[PDB]
């Protein structure tokens, strides 16, 4: 179990004003430090945020958060079930600001909802620095799906902040798992305009080396992967399924030889973009989301499972029989025979 801290700063909040927070559970023995950011899309605009207000609110409050959450896979703390990082300080960070963790904005007369996930994250690192992470030696900041974008986006800020703050030793890396999406061609149009309004409306904030290449009114771009990667100096492992159901969501697709080129060429792409990613893991299957599920050990690629790849990474930070950079190159979902069923 981790323990659920309410931010002693009660002016970072969630979306409707009440407290941010964190689930912890500290192991003394160790000084790796794991803080995993919650997933769950976002919201643009009034009616769309007040739509989720009503059947989403965990996701906006934690005025009925509970007093403990499970620790599962990545966060699991029994070797079996994660053999990588078992021994390590465990912290789950829940997603309460809907704005892909990019948001720096308070309530106010003008704004019904706040969006501060970017200062979130600075508040939870600056409070654990008092609860033991001030020893630590590595910082993993991992995420799935908008909690994965959200690592892309403040890896780098937490590598800032930390050195500002006088702690250089701490390492401080990122683990970044299906938040990798194309801007690409739909299969059929009902696109960008979403996140495009988003980040008016939150007063969102992008990595400062993406934000100088693209520039005002383009920062949108530096909320996919591909683009905002090649800014980064932390080192970030990235982990994306090569159909990825989110991304196939919002392409509308849902097999004649028009949808069979469209998902080859999908696959492809993602591939491309993936080359020049030398720690990263893409297997050729139709999923979502895999580190804090309890079966994440079930799947490899060329013979080597996910929590070896990340064992091997952290030897790295090329290794005889210990891969870093695995990505499919057949061309169909679940050509791999380790795909989830
Ligand atoms: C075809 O264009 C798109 C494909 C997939 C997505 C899903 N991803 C998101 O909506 C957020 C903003 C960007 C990173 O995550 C968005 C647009």
């Amino acid at each position: 179990d981790l323990r659920l801290h309410l931010l002693l700063n009660t002016s970072v909040t969630c979306n409707d004003g009440s407290p941010a927070g964190y689930y912890l559970k500290e192991s003394r023995g160790s000084r790796r430090w794991l803080l995993f950011l919650e997933g769950g899309w976002y919201c643009f605009n009034r009616e769309n945020c007040d739509s989720r207000y009503d059947t989403m609110r965990r996701l906006m409050s934690s005025r009925d958060w509970p007093r403990t959450r499970t620790g599962t896979g990545i966060l699991s703390s029994q070797p079996e079930e994660n053999p990588y990082w078992w021994n390590a300080n465990m912290v789950f960070i829940p997603y309460c600001s809907s704005d892909v963790w990019s948001g720096a904005s308070s309530k106010s007369e003008k704004n019904e909802y706040a969006f501060m996930g970017a200062l979130i994250i600075q508040e939870v690192v600056r409070e654990l620095l008092g609860r033991g992470l001030s020893g630590a030696k590595v910082l993993l900041l991992a995420g799935s799906s908008a909690g994965g974008t959200g690592v892309l986006l403040n890896v780098d800020r937490v590598a800032e902040q930390l050195e500002k703050l006088g702690y250089p030793a701490i390492q401080v890396r990122g683990l970044a798992d299906s938040g990798w999406f194309l801007d690409n061609k739909q299969y059929r149009h009902t696109p960008t305009e979403a996140i495009r309004r988003g980040i008016r409306y939150w007063n969102g904030v992008v990595p400062e080396r993406c934000r100088r290449q693209f520039q005002e009114g383009e920062e949108w771009n530096c909320f996919f992967g591909y683009k905002v990667y090649p800014t980064l100096r932390s080192p970030v492992f990235v982990v994306q399924w090569l159909f990825d159901e989110a991304q196939l969501t919002v392409d509308n697709v849902h097999v004649q030889e028009g949808l069979r080129l469209y998902i080859q060429n999908l696959g492809r792409e993602l591939r491309h973009t993936l080359k020049d990613v030398p720690a990263s893991f893409a297997p050729a299957c139709l999923s979502h989301e895999i580190i804090i599920r309890s079966h994440w050990t079930d799947v490899q690629v060329k013979g080597t499972s996910l929590p070896r790849a990340l064992h091997c990474w952290d030897r790295s930070l090329p290794l005889k029989g210990c891969p870093v950079h695995l990505v499919d190159s057949c061309p169909w979902p679940h050509c791999n025979p380790s795909c989830p069923t």
